[PDB]
């Protein structure tokens, strides 16, 4: 269901195949590193720093079902543990780094919960600028101070 | 000696290498998955449905032979094996779908005998519709009502 997006043979972000749709963020440069991905025909949205298409049949087993669903706690991604509480998802400053964009936050369900775009560092901790959906549309939540990864 | 047609990434029909020259089917979308040979130049033959040019030196080396002398028996084909007699090859139906066409058949000794276009389900077995070659020249054997792979 993950893909990398490539850039002058360099992994910039990341891209979902999440519902029936494949996703990715639209600021991340580059390609998907997949044949079957990469001659699609996107749709850019800049106002959901989305850009979706359509998921071949041969691949639609392989997509991966979000969720709006996000009770404050601890939910996962490829560093560690992401906290989410108030609003916010926040992680050890450090812990993510520019070419980290695209990386989705998964719960324990492995339902895609947010997509990493950037974070602002807030001392101890970072919060994450992040895509996350709400009743059933597409959102974007940026801290006060974000530094785009 | 077998090469692959590719088209947007997907593998279409195949490319064979018999003799001299470099053949491929007319009706198969794509380029040949192969540097030095998808950039040579192709002679295309509508009643045929063939479409030769000639190996490159280096390649030459790589060649399957081929030959008119096939007498009523069993040949060499890789889903297993084809019977040929009262002028015409067969399959235990089944055993050759869509997306075969380009393989050669051989016979005991490595010579290729016919090429698989598609072939005529006609119950139990499949009559197939093959490239064969005559007292020097090629031909093209089609049983009735053929599916083209």
């Amino acid at each position: 269901c993950i893909f990398e997006v490539k850039h002058e043979g360099k992994v910039m972000g990341y891209a979902c195949l999440v519902g029936d749709k494949v996703m990715k963020p639209a600021h991340v440069k580059g390609t998907i590193d997949n044949a079957d991905l990469a001659k699609l025909a996107f749709k850019r949205s800049s106002k959901y720093d989305l850009e979706c298409a359509q998921i071949p049949v041969h691949m639609k087993s392989d997509a991966s079902k979000f969720t709006h669903e996000k009770p404050e706690g601890y939910y996962n991604w490829h560093h560690g543990a992401v906290q989410y509480s108030g609003g916010r998802f926040t992680i050890p400053t450090g812990a993510g780094k520019p070419g980290d964009s695209g990386r989705p936050i998964f719960d324990n369900k492995g339902r895609v919960v947010a997509i990493v775009l950037g974070g602002a560092n807030e001392g101890a901790r970072t919060a994450l600028s992040v895509v996350t959906w709400n009743k059933d549309i597409v959102t974007k939540i940026t801290p006060e101070g974000a530094e785009e990864w």
